[PDB]
């Protein structure tokens, strides 16, 4: 993005100081130039950048963690990478070990021995302390003049926490002398030394950070075990699923409302012209032989390899992610602890229509569940992945990038008042996706390309997304208009090829391509018609055919139309009868379910089953309110739903969407991704 500015980097040493003038000289030469200003504290330079002095710094997980606090709200727009073996990461993570065959889960830390890395260590002291701090198992709550933070003293019967001087008992099982067992260097510090603790039988719990039982003891690490926050352990190598939290690399952070993209393009150049393989001499990272401490990490980390930009959505909260950024309120702000789930729920609301029939809810059920607003789908997802909401119902579509932002299906929309409801429900009922054509057994899936097709209206499941996704998985190309001829998609752009045949209002002038009933070939039944006057592939729902032919539909393009006119174009190849769907599709389209995070899934289970119970379609007060019922119509729920199926604990999108979904999907996305998937995408690193 264009201009001639200067950035003015900070530094907080000379040192630091040092290479960033380095950096200048070696271009001078270019659009977006550098400036060093130098201060004493990354805070200085924090407050230093919200009042425009300067204009980028690096941070560490805590640092830019107060970097986003009002008033400054300074957000991470860029991150490092850092792997060898694998390819490149934007993470570490922290964990708590046990040893294999003693016999207690997260509820049972009370009274353990525990051992860790140093007092105010992430690793050792933030995450583990401030999670079960909110969690309420140690009990900290209201530090005004409240004697305060080493109350876990009360909680563990007994740790060693080094380079504390406040108590007594988290310094007993210290080893070393007296004097020096306590100390910051005391021999059982830091991450390995907390492990030789937990392997002396002088603790129970040893909280580390991952690679520790390899570096350690690569040999035994079979012995060892992880003591996971959903009440399991895991093995050692199952820490992706099994952190406590991840203290997120180190970001680069500035101000919103200001000139990043000049910022992002200098670091740019820079970062490759002189990288990780500079043909020479200045190196942006250059980590080896072990330099003089004070060398090391000016500027950005020597162990870095890259620098990667933020999606500008992003903010340190998102970035940081739940584990940590919640673990850091707890210490480093009040003492709060008898709420990890304050058993009532935040139904995230788009709409003030969706919160009007949210307030109905929350009144009737005497307020078990309470309601939050925003004004999209988009923006309930991220204050689910935040914390400020906790469920909302969502489509297909919407699923996914939940399911992808880490939110998890637990009861599935179902339909049919009838079918699956109880032990009833098996799986909720989907509707289909297929292409239907008419006699010339020419045609088949792949011979498609530039043949005319009519398709429901752009944006949707059956005759936009389905279709074109599956054609982009064997493309790789966001073509959608060059690949057929011509064709209707409603509301295409009238250029587009696929606007081509649309007649609009029948065909006196009014509104040749819009997707609205105003438009000839409008819907499932339009694009039927569609087939039927020009178009060669119809993409629509099983239904279709047999809701408009047989003496179904008495429009004139329909008069002598019957079954057999139209076929099914099967994936594998080959071809069908209209009337055989499960097995000739394009997929299969499930429901609408309501996704959460995994901690909040199996509560929100029991609220909406029993809400059912009195609002539902045979509901105890349904008189009162139907939880179905709206005052228009997809409110909340999709109106003619029927039952909530309870989908089976811990389902993963995938499963829930199915392969053919998920496949046409996750294609068609790669094409042009929204702004939350995209955060999404980069927190599947998180």
């Amino acid at each position: 993005a264009p201009p001639k500015t200067t950035v003015r980097w900070c530094t907080i040493s000379s040192a630091e100081e040092k290479k960033c003038n380095s950096l200048k000289d070696h271009m001078q030469q270019e659009r977006v130039t550098l400036s060093c200003v130098q201060k004493a504290t990354y805070l200085d330079c924090i407050k230093a950048i919200s009042n425009n002095e300067a204009d980028a710094i690096s941070l560490d997980g805590g640092q830019v963690f107060e970097a986003g606090l009002a008033p400054y709200k300074l957000k991470p727009i860029a991150a490092e990478v850092y792997e060898r073996s694998g390819g490149s990461t934007t993470s570490y993570y922290a964990v708590a070990v046990v040893k294999k065959g003693t016999d207690f889960m997260i509820k049972d830390l009370r009274g353990k021995t525990s051992c860790h890395t140093g007092l105010g260590r992430s690793a050792g002291w933030n995450i583990p302390i401030g999670t079960l701090i909110h969690r309420e198992d140690i009990e900290w709550e209201g530090i005004e003049s409240g004697i305060s933070e080493q109350a876990v003293a009360k909680f563990f019967s007994a740790s060693c926490v080094p380079g504390a001087t406040i108590e007594q008992k988290l310094c007993r099982q210290c080893k070393g002398d007296a004097k020096t067992k306590c100390l910051r260097n005391g021999p059982y510090s830091g991450y390995s030394g907390a492990f030789q603790c937990l392997k002396d039988g002088k603790g129970d719990v040893a909280f580390v950070k991952h690679t520790t039982v390899q570096e350690n003891a690569p040999e035994e690490k079979d012995e060892y075990e992880l003591l996971c926050l959903d009440g399991s352990r895991q093995p050692v190598d199952s820490y992706k699923t099994c952190n406590w939290a991840r203290v997120a690399a180190h970001a680069v952070v500035a101000r919103d409302d200001s000139k990043i993209d000049d910022i992002w393009s200098f670091l740019g150049m820079q970062a490759y012209s002189l990288g990780v393989d500079t043909t020479s001499d200045f190196h942006l990272f250059g980590p080896p032989g072990k330099k003089d401490p004070v060398l090391k990490d000016l500027l950005f980390k020597d162990s870095a390899i890259m620098l990667k930009r933020v999606p500008e959505l992003m903010d340190s909260q998102l970035y940081l992610g739940f584990e940590y950024y919640s673990a850091i309120q707890s210490l480093r702000k009040d003492q709060l602890t008898v709420g990890p789930r304050e058993n009532k729920i935040q139904w995230c609301a788009v709409g003030k229509d969706e919160k009007s029939k949210c307030d109905r809810w929350s009144v009737v059920s005497n307020g078990e569940v309470e309601c939050t607003i925003l004004d999209d789908n988009k923006d309930c997802i991220v204050k689910i992945t935040k914390g400020e909401a906790d469920a909302i119902s969502l489509d297909g579509g919407f699923v996914y990038t939940a399911g992808v932002c880490g939110l998890v299906p637990v009861v599935g929309e179902s339909y049919e008042d009838e079918t699956q409801c109880s032990k009833d429900e098996e799986q909720p009922a989907y509707y289909f996706a297929v292409a239907v054509v008419k006699k010339s057994s020419a045609i088949t899936w792949n011979n498609l390309q530039g043949k005319k097709s009519c398709h429901t209206a752009v944006g949707r499941t059956a005759g936009w997304n389905i279709p074109m996704g599956l054609i982009h998985n064997k493309t790789g190309s966001c073509d959608f208009d060059d690949y057929f001829s011509e064709g209707c998609a409603p509301g295409s752009p009238p250029n587009s090829r696929l606007c081509k045949l649309c007649q609009g209002s029948g065909e006196n002038l009014l509104e040749k391509c819009v997707a609205s009933s105003h438009e000839k070939y409008y819907g499932y039944t339009g694009a039927l018609r569609c087939l039927v006057e020009q178009g060669d592939v119809a993409f629509i729902k099983h239904s279709t055919v047999g809701e408009n032919v047989s003496g179904s539909n008495k429009d004139d393009w329909a008069k002598g139309l019957t079954r057999d006119d139209f076929e099914l174009l099967c994936t594998n190849g080959k071809r069908a009868k209209t009337m055989d769907y499960k097995t000739c599709h394009l997929a299969k389209v499930p429901t609408h379910a309501v996704v959460a995070r995994p901690e909040k899934a199996n509560k929100i289970r029991e609220l909406l089953e029993g809400q059912e119970k009195l609002f539902g379609l045979h509901g105890t007060e349904k008189e009162r309110f139907m939880m179905f019922q709206s005052q228009t119509k997809d409110l909340l729920f999709k109106a003619l739903t029927k039952c909530l199926v309870k989908l089976r604990q811990g389902i993963t999108y995938k499963e829930f969407l199915g392969d053919e979904y998920y496949a046409s999907v996750a294609s068609l996305n790669t094409c042009n991704p929204s702004d939350l998937l995209q955060v999404c995408t980069f927190l599947e690193d998180k």
